[PDB]
């Protein structure tokens, strides 16, 4: 008795086959997503508690931020294909919401260059078929879970995290409950 349907998580009435084990949706434009990444470190605490062999996957979404938003979804596809997610997450969140220095496709690419990805490697990745495929895959996954806002996280294409049923008086306690719920669900 400590993780309950309708409280810490909910059950998709419309389950999704072939979904990533643990699938997070976020936007670099989203203040809640910045809170999750930069203050709560949700993703990192989830990974710390996941059983062995369960992976976490994170997709960017487009319904925030207009054309930069779409650029950032493709830039995230680049990050996924070059395996540099953890080098650009922080400079992108801060670039968008904290200093607001990211305001065109060009400023996104600079974040990557300053994180070590050579400009020309970024460009090839940007125009590649694999990145195009990953942009469409992020979009297909969001439609498939009928995504209406971010942040959000889904386990085995069946369960949705419900932070609204979680204690938020203590940030550390919130983060452990959330991470413990993901771990619990990954084992259902």
């Amino acid at each position: 008795a400590q993780y309950e349907d309708g409280k810490q998580y909910t059950t998709l009435e419309k389950p999704v086959a072939g979904a990533p084990q643990v699938l997070a949706f976020f936007s670099f434009f989203c203040p809640h997503c910045y809170q999750f990444a930069e203050v709560l470190h949700i993703s990192d605490n989830v990974k710390k508690k996941l059983p062995e062999g369960v992976k976490m996957t994170a997709y960017h979404v487009n319904f925030m931020g207009g054309d930069l938003g779409k650029d950032l979804t493709q830039a995230w596809a680049v990050a996924m294909a070059l395996g540099v997610e953890d080098k650009v997450t922080v400079p992108l969140f801060e670039g968008v919401q904290k200093t607001q220095t990211i305001r065109s496709a060009s400023d996104i690419r600079d974040v990557f260059i300053n994180a070590g990805i050579k400009g020309e490697e970024y460009d090839a990745a940007w125009n590649s078929f694999v990145v195009k495929s990953l942009v469409a895959q992020q979009e297909k996954a969001a439609a498939d879970v009928q995504l209406r806002g971010v942040p959000a996280m889904f386990v085995n294409g069946k369960y949705q995290l419900n932070p609204q049923g979680m204690d938020t008086s203590n940030m550390d306690v919130f983060v452990q409950q959330y991470a413990d719920t993901v771990k619990y669900l990954s084992e259902k």
